[PDB]
């Protein structure tokens, strides 16, 4: 065993003069880096005027469908302090009314919801630099926090001077503990089994170890120089070799902070155990990050090659858009491969053609991508307003003519991220349809007359999602009539027969139009 304290001594007297050379304004930085500032929950309850409380007191939260993750959990969590001042059967009946409480939010919940989450964002570098993969001037919060976000960065990558040198690199290992939700919210929840924890299901590793063979990082990870044992949740364990050049910081309790931009290669990813649990073992090794960006716009230059082909395209149609920036890169990627091949696999080869044509005449994209979807441009250069924005797995935008699929997330009601594309691909149809009724004032298919009608009568048959609007519930179904299991295609047919009939006549009138 080569000591675990040594180590660490050897570190920090690497990085000694470093350390003691910091202005106290560059500890203040490093700092505000480790521990985000998050938002006054006082301040914003005492800034609700009395409507506005009632009405944040009594809604529900997890029906919205544009807030991200983070945004959700720090609504619910000021929530409770709006209600930390009632009744226990107030508290107890509010909390009654949540059972059957999968329905879509009214619209003065929803208006209101769109505009708090300007005020309820943290002031937190690292996820900045995640959610943008870098590109922080990306119009999704306001300009001047935006800009405050830059010289912080600017002065971060400044400080961050000092390699790790030649001597140490192929010496020391450094180490980070994850939990697996923060590279898959899909495979995550079910790569522990369920029979037993302590175990990882062998068949979902295999898909996870199938091409996980580089990674992105677009912030600055920190690492520590000894192995920590593992959390509740942390079932990921990298083991990280550096390269000589690479540029880091030392932090107190034995930590380094990486610079920002940097590429991992895969090596090696096992099953391990420590004490009666079973972990994932991940071995990477610092690579130059243009290596890794030559490989994706390779492959997106070959998924564009295979594609074009089999569409009848122009052979140089950019259609494809690999958006790659963190931590799964490689799986984003590869999981393109396998979502347009199901897609091909359960939609006519038709259809498929004629709408795809149709979204190439607009210049549009299906972009996956591993950064949030306000920070694609696909969606921002249409949509200004910062409470337009939307967070999803997936959207269609049809200023753009594009689809978006973030990766990363794991989609509500959802068995994969080839059943999310497929429902986006519903809202291009729709789109098409439109059009094709009506030239010049290009409008959707669900804003018929007709279409109305049908969800007015038949709009809570399918899906709980379903029922929002017109343009949902046509998704939906098309999505379920798509479906790869069989009993799914039936049901629509049975629970909502006008629908069916209609988009089947979508479907014939745009496979019908010609030259
Ligand atoms: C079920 C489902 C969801 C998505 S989604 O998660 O990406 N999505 C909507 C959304 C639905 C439900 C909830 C929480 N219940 C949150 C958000 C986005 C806005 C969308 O309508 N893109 O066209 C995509 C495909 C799907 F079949
Ligand atoms: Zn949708």
């Amino acid at each position: 065993a080569l000591s675990r304290y040594e180590k660490w001594e050897k570190i920090k007297q690497h990085y000694q003069h470093w350390s003691d050379s910091l202005s106290e304004e560059g500890r203040g930085l490093l700092k505000k880096l480790q521990i985000p500032i998050e938002p006054k929950k006082d301040d914003i309850i005492h800034s609700l005027s009395q409507e506005e409380k009632e009405l944040l007191k009594r809604i529900q939260i997890d029906s919205s469908d544009f807030l991200s993750t983070e945004e959700k959990e720090f609504l619910k969590k000021l929530q409770i302090d709006i209600r930390d001042s009632l009744s226990e059967e107030e508290k107890e009946l509010l909390n009654r009314i949540q059972v059957d409480s999968s329905n879509p939010l009214s619209e003065k919940e929803k208006e209101f919801l769109k505009k708090l989450k300007l005020d309820i964002q943290p002031y937190d570098i690292n996820q900045r630099l995640q959610d943008t993969g870098g590109l922080i001037d990306s119009p999704s919060i306001n300009l001047d926090v935006r800009k405050q976000y830059k010289r912080d960065i600017q002065n971060i990558d400044a400080l961050l001077h000092q390699s790790i040198g030649s001597t140490l690199y192929n010496k020391i290992y450094l180490y980070e503990n994850m939990n697996i939700n923060n590279l898959t919210a899909t495979l995550g929840a079910d790569l522990v089994d369920s029979t037993d924890n302590t175990k990882i299901n062998r068949g979902i590793f295999n898909e996870f170890k199938k091409n996980f063979k580089y990674s992105i990082s677009s912030n600055y990870m920190i690492v520590d120089i000894n192995e920590r044992p593992a959390l509740d949740n942390e079932r990921l364990k990298w083991r990280i070799q550096l390269s000589p050049d690479t540029r880091a910081g030392y932090l107190e309790n034995g930590k380094l902070i990486l610079q920002r931009n940097i590429g991992l290669e895969i090596k090696d990813v096992q099953i391990i155990k420590q004490s009666e649990k079973e972990y994932i073992r991940i071995d990477a090794k610092v690579v130059p990050k243009s290596k890794i960006d030559t490989k994706i716009q390779e492959a997106q230059l070959n998924i564009n090659q295979e594609w074009n082909k089999a569409l009848g395209l122009p052979k140089y149609t950019k259609l494809i858009t690999f958006n790659v920036h963190n931590r799964y890169a490689s799986n984003i990627v590869e999981s393109a491969y396998l979502i347009l091949n199901e897609w091909k696999n359960n939609i006519q080869s038709d259809l498929i053609k004629k709408v795809t044509n149709y979204l190439v005449d607009g210049n549009g994209r299906f972009v996956f991508t591993d950064i949030t979807l306000p920070n694609i441009a696909e969606q921002y250069t249409h949509q200004d307003e910062i409470y337009e924005q939307v967070h999803s797995k997936g959207l269609y935008v049809p200023e753009s003519r594009s689809i978006l699929l973030h990766g990363p997330s794991k989609g509500v009601e959802l068995r994969n991220d080839s059943e999310g594309f497929i429902h986006e691909f519903g809202h291009a149809v729709d789109d098409y349809a439109g059009y094709l009724l009506d030239k010049n004032q290009s409008d959707l298919v669900t804003n018929s007359k007709k279409f109305i009608d049908i969800f007015k009568e038949e709009g809570s048959n399918l899906t709980s999602y379903g029922r929002t609007n017109e343009a949902e519930f046509f998704a939906e179904a098309f999505r379920l009539m798509h479906s790869t299991d069989h009993a799914e295609r039936l049901k629509v047919q049975k629970n909502a027969p006008k629908t069916f009939q209609f988009i089947n006549d979508q479907i014939k009138f745009i496979i019908n139009s010609l030259v």
